[PDB]
């Protein structure tokens, strides 16, 4: 389908509806200073059952997605992303373009793992998709999305060296 994006699909959506169902009348996400945070909030919340072990999984990497916390227009935990990290250059676009119709907010990290400093803000950091890394997607009004009719968008998208690893966000 490949196997591996349409269970990235799959997982993807489960988590990022067990977040939002259990914490968005809770008023913010749980806190995550870094990505050490970040994995153990995703271990938490299948300890749970909130996702399942097989839902946390980066189907490319075989171990948990972080799932972070960030800010929105600067108020804090108010928004999340899920992050798949470790991926190839041709993995980074085609789940992007694959999943991302269903996320508002996409953050590219080229060359490594996602941190809380690459993902900014999720109201405030304004997509510059035509670099083809950092936010690609966001709400910001000033946002220039992916837009796939731009060739430019295209090639450029994931640019630079691998790893990759790409944060699927919510609010």
């Amino acid at each position: 389908d490949s196997q591996n994006m349409t269970k990235a699909a799959q997982s993807l959506n489960s988590i990022q509806v067990a977040l939002t169902q259990t914490y968005r009348g809770l008023g913010n996400y749980p806190a995550t200073a870094d990505a050490t945070a970040a994995s153990k909030l995703t271990s938490g919340l299948v300890s749970l059952g909130k996702i399942s072990s097989d839902e946390a999984k980066n189907p490319f990497i075989g171990t948990n997605m972080n799932i972070f916390s960030f800010p929105r227009n600067a108020a804090a935990n108010k928004a999340f992303a899920i992050s798949v990290d470790g991926l190839t250059q041709a993995q980074c676009k085609t789940l992007i373009t694959s999943v991302g119709d269903m996320f508002p907010y996409i953050a590219i990290k080229a060359g490594g793992a996602v941190a809380l400093a690459d993902l900014g803000d999720f109201e405030n950091s304004a997509a510059a998709a035509e670099t083809g890394v950092g936010v690609i997607k966001s709400i910001a009004p000033a946002s220039k999305n992916l837009d796939l009719t731009n060739i430019t968008h295209v090639e450029k998208l994931c640019k630079g060296t691998a790893p990759f690893g790409v944060a699927f966000g919510n609010s």
